[PDB]
């Protein structure tokens, strides 16, 4: 469940940065949603994550429409939702949403904190899994849940590389 090529974090003390936001959500609901995705791996790993509104962070975070400068275009509604590169300077663990979805904060298309979540997992080093039931499977699908955490094979999967 590791990115080919074991690439990791040298330092658990990390920074993000939100860069702008998107208006189909209050900024207070985006911050949430964000703020609850990077709690999901904090409890589960010695990975603290600290928000910053200036400056140079380890994770930017940025809503963005098809070409916006990486060279791996967004293409309109669904398809791909967003994506994030793994660890390292520079663009190295930032996650870029696409602007032309709908964004939620309810269990319809598209939930911002479950996307984020899985994101941001990437930005840390981890790569698929084929459990069915982990955060990092391949394929999107909300479940409404009455406590909402990450599942043990995310769990074994963050621990196998920070502890
Ligand atoms: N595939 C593609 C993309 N997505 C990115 C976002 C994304 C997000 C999530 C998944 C797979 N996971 C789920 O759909 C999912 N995981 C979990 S873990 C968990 C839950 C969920 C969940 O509901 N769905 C809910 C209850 S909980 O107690 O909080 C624990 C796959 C993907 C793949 C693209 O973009 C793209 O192209
Ligand atoms: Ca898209
Ligand atoms: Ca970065
Ligand atoms: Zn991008
Ligand atoms: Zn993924």
């Amino acid at each position: 469940m590791l990115t080919p090529g074991n690439p990791k974090w040298e330092r658990t003390n990390l920074t993000y940065r939100i860069r702008n936001y998107t208006p189909q959500l209050s900024e207070a609901e985006v911050e949430r949603a964000i703020k609850d995705a990077f709690e999901l791996w904090s409890v589960a790993s010695p990975l603290i994550f600290t928000r910053i509104s200036q400056g140079e962070a380890d994770i930017n975070i940025a809503f963005y429409q098809r070409d916006h400068g990486d060279n791996s275009p967004f293409d309109g509604p669904n398809g791909i939702l967003a994506h994030a590169f793994q660890p390292g300077q520079g663009i190295g663990g930032d996650a870029h949403f696409d602007a032309e979805e709908t964004w939620t904060n309810t269990s319809a298309n598209y939930n911002l904190f479950l996307v984020a979540a899985h994101e941001f997992g990437h930005s840390l080093g981890l790569a698929h899994s084929s459990d069915p039931g982990a955060l990092m499977y391949p394929n999107y699908a909300f479940r409404e849940t009455s406590n909402y955490s990450l599942p043990q094979d995310d769990i074994d999967g963050i621990q196998a590389i920070y502890g």
